[PDB]
């Protein structure tokens, strides 16, 4: 599924994203732009062999079971095609995790690179929530 921007924000709401970790909304919106362009579906192949899946390009490496990232852990407990469903309920709990790890939105390089220190309210800005 590849949301509407205003969209996702509601969605990402309803599942309790917002200020979740101290990042408001508009810090995940613009996250999920960059990282998938709001398309459920979109996964990427990294160097090392892991992949990143869903809206929020989550790491096999890390984070959720693909069969075929050797040496790798699961620690969201989920295989990885779960985070491609038209229904974000497991990438958001998924990204709870994540944004607890320590190191905050870092974990996402995109949102560093792209996100962090702009104008993020600008992503939900006309958005009815
Ligand atoms: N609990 C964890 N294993 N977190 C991930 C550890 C490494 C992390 N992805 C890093 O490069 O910054
Ligand atoms: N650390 C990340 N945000 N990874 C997801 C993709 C971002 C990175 N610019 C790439 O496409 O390779
Ligand atoms: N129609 C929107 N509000 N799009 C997101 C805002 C874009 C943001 N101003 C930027 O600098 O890229
Ligand atoms: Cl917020
Ligand atoms: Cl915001
Ligand atoms: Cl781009
Ligand atoms: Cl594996
Ligand atoms: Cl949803
Ligand atoms: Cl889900
Ligand atoms: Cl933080
Ligand atoms: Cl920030
Ligand atoms: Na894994």
């Amino acid at each position: 599924k590849v949301f509407g921007r205003c969209e996702l924000a509601a969605a990402m709401k309803r599942h309790g994203l917002d200020n979740y970790r101290g990042y408001s909304l508009g810090n995940w919106v613009c996250a999920a732009k960059f990282e998938s362009n709001f398309n459920t579906q979109a996964t990427n192949r990294n160097t090392d062999g892991s992949t990143d899946y869903g809206i929020l390009q989550i790491n096999s490496r890390w984070w959720c079971n693909d069969g075929r990232t050797p040496g790798s852990r699961n620690l969201c407990n989920i295989p990885c095609s779960a985070l491609l469903s038209s229904d974000i309920t497991a990438s958001v709990n998924c990204a709870k995790k994540i944004v607890s790890d320590g190191n905050g939105m870092n974990a996402w390089v995109a949102w560093r690179n792209r996100c962090k220190g702009t104008d993020v309210q600008a992503w939900i800005r006309g958005c009815r929530l």
